[PDB]
């Protein structure tokens, strides 16, 4: 994959039932990077191609390494880009269940976006998965204003970004197994616990 713009390309007269908005790590390509396509394949297996729109955060999100040092772990420009895609999902397809994920800086962008979101759209996100969450210790493993039962965080032992640092060490690069099994399983499970459209 690396690039998927199914919400931007998707026809309103035929909205999918589940819309996944995913944000990539620093320096990754497309708008999905290394982890996103693996979750995507698996979501498409559970709901079928026409059942799920996978949308990466592109536009203004540049995934510049330097932006991890910014207050919220990413630029304000990038919080505006993911905020605008949640608002597009909401308007284009209001009966769709949303799900979200992010890796590394995409995990801090996902947590910043969901914190600022309007409560009525935020409440439609039935499960969020975060890999190598750079604000893991600062936020104590939670996304602000978003329930713990709907959040799953994958933080490897020795991934120093989970422990309040910004050093990239080898565990930070070893999320491939999770993106292939636990993380789509959690998301599929949360969407089924509430149901789809």
């Amino acid at each position: 994959r690396t690039t998927r713009d199914d919400l931007i390309n998707g026809n309103s007269a035929s909205c999918a039932d589940v819309i996944f908005i995913y944000a990539r790590g620093s320096t990754e390509t497309g708008n999905l990077g290394t982890l996103g396509p693996s979750i995507a394949s698996n979501l498409e297996s559970a709901f079928g191609k026409d059942g799920v729109w996978i949308q990466g955060v592109g536009g203004a999100y540049r995934a510049t390494l330097g932006d991890n040092a910014l207050p919220r772990g990413t630029s304000s420009a990038a919080i505006r880009e993911m905020l605008g895609l949640f608002q597009q999902a909401n308007t284009k397809c209001p009966d769709a269940t949303l799900i979200a994920g992010g890796y590394s800086q995409g995990a801090a962008l996902a947590a910043a976006s969901i914190e600022d979101l309007d409560s009525a759209i935020r409440d439609k996100i039935a499960g969020t998965v975060l890999f190598g969450y750079t604000k893991n210790l600062q936020n104590r493993g939670r996304i602000p204003n978003y329930p713990a039962d709907r959040t799953k965080v994958f933080c490897n032992t020795g991934d120093l970004v989970c422990t309040g640092s910004l050093i990239v060490a080898a565990p930070h690069l070893a999320y491939g197994p999770d993106a292939r099994g636990p993380a789509p399983e959690f998301l599929i499970e949360k969407v089924r616990a509430v149901r789809g459209c």
